[PDB]
């Protein structure tokens, strides 16, 4: 089903990694083993993220980003981020303080913050 | 190396758990990839996980008990501990407090707790 | 991918100095660049800036240093070094002796040496 | 052959300080009359030096620093250290200890210190 | 002001010999330069004094002593030993013991000892 | 005269090792043919042994140490270091740096360091 | 109140021995009367404590030391020095020079010696 | 001789108090004043050092005498003297950032962090040791 | 009514400390402020307590101990503990776990632990 | 053997004081603890004091005062003062200056100094 130490969720396997690297790095590692850095699909799945980064209070990188056009927040997988999504930023967010090009889940919600800062991070990969 | 994600130190591999498991649930645990609840060799090795387990904030097992012999502490592999590391258990431990036969890594030192307990935990094996 | 003669690694492009400068120098000179005196972040980084230096015989600088607080090695990002990595001091290392408060690579690992010593560097920047 | 109250010996004049300068003060002050920071030029003049410390055990500053190149001591008419002076250097010294610049007769022989610290020191000058 | 290296206080400008001789050609070299062999006025000129020498550690000469009359205690210049001075004797001094007719600095206080013998002095004159 | 391969100087064979050992070892080692670690006697012994290390640019360990006494260097046929040979330590040392108390030559003088580290040996007897 | 002939000091009694011990040594001594190597924990208790040593001309040790980890020290006690605390330390000091690991109280402040120095020591406990 | 007042810390010829309670900034100015004493304003590196640790140890964010309350980007002591650029080390990386509107300074973890003068926070009074 | 930066709760006066010491350090220090290591007299008291501490999640003291008597849990102002308040301590407190005689609030309730350590007091007394 | 802190020489325990009473007060002191202000009673005996107070450069009374009988020296139990011993005095010892009945070890040997003053002190007693 799920790699070894693996979380499966449905349908999906997920990684919530121990190290902390920058936001590409993030993607090159979810890369060498066959899976993505986190895109978000639904309000469930959502929570389930969020809830794995707030019970252990880490900062953890999502595969979202507005590195391609400011403003213009798009997943990894090239869909752009849905108006029905706009609720997970924390308050004030995103307001790209000093160029924050990269989402985060911090808190209850999201932060963008500087992409070249090293965080934890969780990769998602279909089930077996 | 390592497998992916694994830390490379001294020779060997480490594995820091994102599950929380009893103790024995663990050494099984680390059996599935060929490794073992960390079993501790040298001064330098007790500073790096220490402090690994202290960064992450989370209470780990390690792999030491006195299970088998109240007030005998033997790592997994067999091995007794030694007199140079009794020094690594915090003021006032081991205290068997309720009956508590399994090591972990509290803090600045080592703690032992109930068995039973779920708490994450640490593989251990040689690296390539 | 990589400016002009600069080496490409996992997503970062190094330049290996062909001059020498202090500690300090070796850092104003990586921000003519956008670059970084080169921070070590994971471990297959560790092992690849080892053998540069080691095999072109060379003491290089890299981004560390206990300047500010002796003891206490931070990356001139302000990361401060993982447990990890302390495996990596040369035996014996870091001493201190006539006061050492910047890290280059020498043999098969690390050493604190005096910031006023001019030596090779690494400089980084992400592809 | 010497000012009222300095000290002859071979063809020279010495003036130890009573009171307590740094040592950049303490070059400025010989100026002033003339004289130099002590440079040693040979090994009776340094017994006789070590001589006038010892007695009164008084850590006294002398013209030799590496302030312009650590690691590399040079009196301050311009001549460099002697490996046949070597020889004076208190055992350990110099090990510039948070950064020390500075020579002063401490003991039995040598010792470097901080430039900033205020310390006795000697004049030295040529005898009518 | 006051001479190359002379400490300056209250108007007047003392010094410190770095050099010891007996009383008389203590005050002999205080004429040399036309100055004269301390003599007390104030309270204060004794607490700057009396710490002046029990920092540097050693015992100094001052212009004053019963030469010409046991228990009688002159300055050299000619003026007498005042009861408020009187209380500046150590703890049981003077004692006259082997004959001492000259008044030195002593730890804390004044003691009397023999003439003869040398010791450091300090030199007072007129200042600018 | 000395045996194959050794070195004869003033009446002594000298050998010099091929493998490394840490202190102790190498005094062991160079009793099971009859000799001794390096104990020097005189001056132009030891510019002859600092030659025999400079040329190869290696490591070695002599019969001296301050295992002891801390800062009391003593050979080990018993006899104490002398003062003059001082001037055979390279700068600064010796230093203790992590508790060192065993005596290499090292460059173009000697060094203390850590007694449990591995290094070259050399071994003296007297000539046939 | 205290023991015959200690001292009194805020409902403390101290012990000022009279023989000379290496750090271990003086713990172990202050034991074996129920005490420990004086854990000051108050500015008016280092205060009362650098001034009988400094007064009595003493080289005395306290119960701290870095000799767990080099640069961070603690008291016998198992606790942390606190930050305040570091205002104690004489210019320079800790430096660790020749591997110091043990504190004492040295003129006006404190020094980080050798600990295998034989040195006078301070034992502390309770009144009543 | 009692340098410094009951449970207060001496720290080089200073008297500090570390709160208990928590208010905005502008309540904590005014209660360092009804003991004689002052919202913490620092002089040296070791102060700063001194201060850093206490407050990081307590696990408490506290306010400090520092504010750019009158004029934005400018930091200036409550007793008028101004931020020294020697000081601006201190600052955690990315600060001071501002958001939200933060013009009064605070004790965070390694450094110092701009946050919104409202806040209830703990903070340290300071005042010179007593003439003893 | 109350002291500076005291506390006040229905005619009493408390004091939560930043400062750390062991339970009679504590007493002691209650004392120079005619203050009283606190004795709970109520219910409504102890949950303001417990909350005090539970907030700040500190190991905080109380005027609580079977010193005298082991097994015998007597407040400092001489008055017994109400079998009413038994409902406080921990399960499985008091353990005395290696000899604990000194009550302090641990997390929602009571835990008896050794009075030498050094931990928050908390000092308490009437409202003016 | 010997109390805790005493020295043992010869079937006797000696204590040497940290504190300094008058003559008097240092007899009941020593009578305290069932002992008696050291009496000499053998050559090797005082040799071993002197030393005692010689390192230290610490006054110290013996229990030997010429009170009863100026001029007459007999030690407190009783036992006069034999004539081997009167040559410990120092140069012009006892010279009863001011009227002074009770002796000392200063320097290299005794002094006789006025009993009013406190001093350091010895007590004695055989061992077991
Ligand atoms: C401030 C800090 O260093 N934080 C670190 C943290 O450090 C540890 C932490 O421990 C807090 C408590 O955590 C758990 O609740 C327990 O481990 C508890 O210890 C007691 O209870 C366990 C059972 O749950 C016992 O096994 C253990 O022996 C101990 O027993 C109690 O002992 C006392 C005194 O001897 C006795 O009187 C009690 O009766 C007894 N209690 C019971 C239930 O029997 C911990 O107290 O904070 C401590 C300082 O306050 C540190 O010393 C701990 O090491 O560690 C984390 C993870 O490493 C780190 O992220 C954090 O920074
Ligand atoms: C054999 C090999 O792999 N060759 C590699 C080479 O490897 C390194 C080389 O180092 C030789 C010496 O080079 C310089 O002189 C120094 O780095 C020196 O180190 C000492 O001195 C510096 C200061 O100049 C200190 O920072 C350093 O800590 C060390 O100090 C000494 O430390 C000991 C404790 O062990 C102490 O006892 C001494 O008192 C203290 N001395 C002083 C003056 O304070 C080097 O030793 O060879 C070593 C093996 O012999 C290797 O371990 C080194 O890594 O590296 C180059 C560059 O990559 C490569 O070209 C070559 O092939
Ligand atoms: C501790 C301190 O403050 N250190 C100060 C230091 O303090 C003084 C120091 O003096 C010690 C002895 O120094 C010399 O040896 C003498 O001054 C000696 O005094 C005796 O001998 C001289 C003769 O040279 C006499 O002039 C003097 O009166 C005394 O005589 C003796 O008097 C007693 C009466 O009580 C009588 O019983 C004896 O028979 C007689 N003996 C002789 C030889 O005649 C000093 O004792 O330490 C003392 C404490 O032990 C202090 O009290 C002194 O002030 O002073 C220096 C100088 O400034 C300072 O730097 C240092 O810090
Ligand atoms: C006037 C006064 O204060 N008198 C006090 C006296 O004060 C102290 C005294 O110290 C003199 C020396 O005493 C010992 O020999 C040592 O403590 C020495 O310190 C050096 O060496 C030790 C190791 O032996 C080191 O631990 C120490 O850090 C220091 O190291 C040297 O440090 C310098 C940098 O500062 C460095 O350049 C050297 O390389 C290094 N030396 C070595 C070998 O590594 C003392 O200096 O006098 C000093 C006057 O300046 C005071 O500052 C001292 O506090 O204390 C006594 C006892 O309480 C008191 O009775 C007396 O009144
Ligand atoms: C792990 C550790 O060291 N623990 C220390 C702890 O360290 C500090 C702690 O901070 C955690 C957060 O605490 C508060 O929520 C805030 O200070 C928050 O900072 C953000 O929010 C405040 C306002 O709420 C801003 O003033 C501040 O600038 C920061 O803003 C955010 O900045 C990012 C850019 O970096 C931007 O992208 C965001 O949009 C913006 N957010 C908002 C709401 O505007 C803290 O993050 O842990 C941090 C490490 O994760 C440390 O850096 C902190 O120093 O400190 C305590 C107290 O000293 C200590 O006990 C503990 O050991
Ligand atoms: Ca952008
Ligand atoms: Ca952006
Ligand atoms: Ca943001
Ligand atoms: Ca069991
Ligand atoms: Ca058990
Ligand atoms: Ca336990
Ligand atoms: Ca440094
Ligand atoms: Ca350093
Ligand atoms: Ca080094
Ligand atoms: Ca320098
Ligand atoms: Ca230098
Ligand atoms: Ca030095
Ligand atoms: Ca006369
Ligand atoms: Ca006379
Ligand atoms: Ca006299
Ligand atoms: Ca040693
Ligand atoms: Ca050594
Ligand atoms: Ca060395
Ligand atoms: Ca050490
Ligand atoms: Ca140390
Ligand atoms: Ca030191
Ligand atoms: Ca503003
Ligand atoms: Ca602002
Ligand atoms: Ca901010
Ligand atoms: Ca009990
Ligand atoms: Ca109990
Ligand atoms: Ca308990
Ligand atoms: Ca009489
Ligand atoms: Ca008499
Ligand atoms: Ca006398």
């Amino acid at each position: 089903p799920c790699p070894w130490e693996w979380t499966f969720f449905q349908g999906n396997c997920y990684f919530m990694s121990n190290s902390q690297r920058n936001w590409h790095d993030s993607i090159t590692a979810c890369k060498e083993v066959g899976a993505q850095l986190v895109v978000i699909k639904s309000a469930e799945e959502q929570n389930f993220l969020q809830l794995q980064s707030s019970r252990s209070n880490r900062f953890t990188w999502m595969g979202l980003s507005d590195l391609n056009q400011e403003g213009t927040w798009q997943w990894v997988d090239g869909s752009p981020l849905l108006p029905s999504f706009k609720q997970y930023w924390n308050r004030g967010e995103p307001n790209n303080v000093g160029e924050e090009d990269c989402a985060e889940f911090s808190g209850n919600g999201w932060n963008d913050d500087k992409c070249n800062l090293a965080k934890f991070w969780i990769c998602k990969k279909s089930a077996a």
